[PDB]
């Protein structure tokens, strides 16, 4: 009497970002998203249920998760095994080649793994659509992690119509390359989670950001059937910007950026006047991406290199969606 | 056939900030504000007026000014020539007692004492007010420097109603201090002048900065009918954080932090946890100031020695009003 699946999903870093919920409850967001899925940062997952198990269990790269680990975790096993009629306790046994909790997008990988790996265990058949609905109520930005390459997350306006899909664009992803800077590979301070919510409640900028997200999304769509690349790094630098900027608007307010995030920012725009087109974007961390067509990557790592360390700075290229294991 | 005059004014820090002109031509703000007379920093200015001169002279410093950088100077003069019908070209000598054009209040000592000097010269005998209203012509935050302690400019709505007084705060200013971190002494990037244009005209969260000004003032006030020290901190804290948030909505975006910014900001931080009360803020540049209680002022500048050197701490008390002096 035991079920047993298993899944690979890659990270994806956002574009245009999701910034909080209309919906706590089902994780439908306030705005609709756009991200790249990347090759270099993924998670692999297996969940077995198993009417023997006396509790839910969750083990991260061989560690046993505490309570206040696993909350979550527990949270989105409750909701499959309502959605399965499920009464037995589970074991997730995931490993993330990524930093955790670092503003590197692993609950992205992560809530997208399990969601997968529960999609095989109880049989659940689900299509890339529903799968993406699912793997929404772990997590917002692991909806679109189901999908490689640029990824759309449609808001809708209920927990039938929100969900993601893949963004076609003649290729252009694997024309691309996102760099990112590690500032700081350490859990954060303020979780995407929190610091979302408290943006959405307090903060006097948070509808500033809603009026201008729309043509935002508009103009990275127009971008990519123009492969217009200076176009889509200035809307996404800027809508990064106004991201960030909503938090120092908070009540109280705050920042996700360290010292190093500022340094590696401004270099980013010496390296724009030096010739180097590329455009940094930052996910609810201090770690710093940098878009940059592929040609450009090695000119900018080098560049780069006079301020941060061979360590700090690991490319990536467009990713793959959600591969499914039946075992 | 020569006239001539000389005065002192002080720098002043914004507690509730400036930060945006609804009249370009007669800088006239979009809100209210309220600073505090610094004295450690000051500016002492001569003006002569003579017709044998043949062309308006600028030199700060012992160092002959530029066109462009006598381009403004060259405005007040033409003003309060204007205003008193006066057609001769003037020789200003100017020693800045603080560094110039980094974010530490130069403009708001250098031009009140220019509108001082001017005033004095050509016997214009102006009441405090309306001194600080000439003053307001040359650079908005100059308007307070006129006086001492807390000074508070109220926006008005026209040339004779926009002006600075003082805040009586029964002795309460005398009982604080404010702690300069110098992270960056140079010349900055973009002028206050042209950063709060381009706020004004272009940033999506600027209305959020205008809907919160007028509360912040308010409770301004009650803190200091009060002596209420962590009330005061507070306030002005989050009101400077949310001036800077405006510039990362501006079109394209930008930030006057630098690295050391954040690092600074985030030590006060630390201070605070580990039972210093202080709380930073930051006027159009890369420095960090923080207010303190006098009685806290060495236990700050210990602490932040783990970081910064000796050169980088520069202590500030309450400082007085403009001095006049007829040469
Ligand atoms: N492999 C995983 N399986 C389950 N939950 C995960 C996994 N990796 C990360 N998470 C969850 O994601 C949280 C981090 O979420 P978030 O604050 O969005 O950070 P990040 O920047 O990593 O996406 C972790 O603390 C944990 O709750
Ligand atoms: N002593 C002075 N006399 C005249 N103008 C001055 C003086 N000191 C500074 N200024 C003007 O102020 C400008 C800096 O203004 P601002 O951008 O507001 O910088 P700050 O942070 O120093 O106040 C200088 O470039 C110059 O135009
Ligand atoms: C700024 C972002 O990186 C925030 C991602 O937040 P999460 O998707 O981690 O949040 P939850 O829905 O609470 O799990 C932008 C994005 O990924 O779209
Ligand atoms: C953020 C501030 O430091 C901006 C001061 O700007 P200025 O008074 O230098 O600007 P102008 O009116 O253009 O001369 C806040 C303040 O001093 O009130
Ligand atoms: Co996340
Ligand atoms: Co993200
Ligand atoms: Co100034
Ligand atoms: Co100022």
């Amino acid at each position: 009497a035991m079920l047993s699946g298993k899944a690979r999903a890659h990270t994806n870093i956002a574009l245009i970002k999701y910034w909080g919920k209309a919906n706590e409850e089902y994780i439908l967001p306030m705005n609709s998203s756009l991200s790249l899925t990347l090759d270099a940062f993924y998670t692999e997952t297996t969940v077995t249920f198993d009417a023997h198990y006396s509790e839910d269990v969750f083990i991260l790269n061989g560690i046993l998760q505490n309570e206040k680990q696993t909350k979550k975790v527990k949270e989105f096993l409750n909701l499959v095994r309502q959605q399965a009629d499920c009464t037995w306790f589970a074991k997730v046994e995931s490993q993330n080649f990524v930093p955790t909790a670092a503003g590197l997008a692993s609950s992205a990988s992560g809530l997208a793994a399990l969601a997968g790996a529960c999609n095989v265990a109880l049989g659940l058949n689900l299509s890339a659509k529903d799968l993406s609905r699912l793997a929404r109520r772990g997590s917002g930005s692991a909806c679109r992690s189901i999908f490689g390459g640029f990824a759309q997350w449609n808001k809708g306006h209920s927990d039938e119509t929100s969900f993601a899909e893949n963004i076609p664009a003649n290729n252009w992803e694997n024309e691309l390359a996102m760099l990112f800077i590690l500032i700081n590979d350490g859990e954060k301070d303020v979780s995407s989670r929190d610091g979302m919510k408290r943006t959405v409640e307090t903060s006097s900028f948070y509808q500033g950001w809603l009026d201008n997200v729309e043509k935002d999304l508009s103009q990275v769509h127009e971008a990519i059937k123009t492969k217009d690349f200076p176009r889509l790094g200035e809307i996404i630098e800027a809508n990064g910007l106004r991201m960030h900027g909503t938090t120092l608007g908070a009540v109280p307010p705050f920042t996700y950026w360290s010292p190093g995030s500022l340094q590696a920012m401004a270099l980013v725009r010496q390296a724009r006047a030096k010739g180097i087109p590329c455009y940094f974007t930052m996910d609810a961390g201090p770690n710093v991406k940098v878009l940059v067509e592929k040609k450009n990557l090695e000119a900018l790592k080098t560049f780069l290199s006079e301020h941060f360390s061979k360590e700090q700075l690991v490319p990536a290229f467009a990713g793959p969606g959600i591969e499914l294991f039946e075992t």
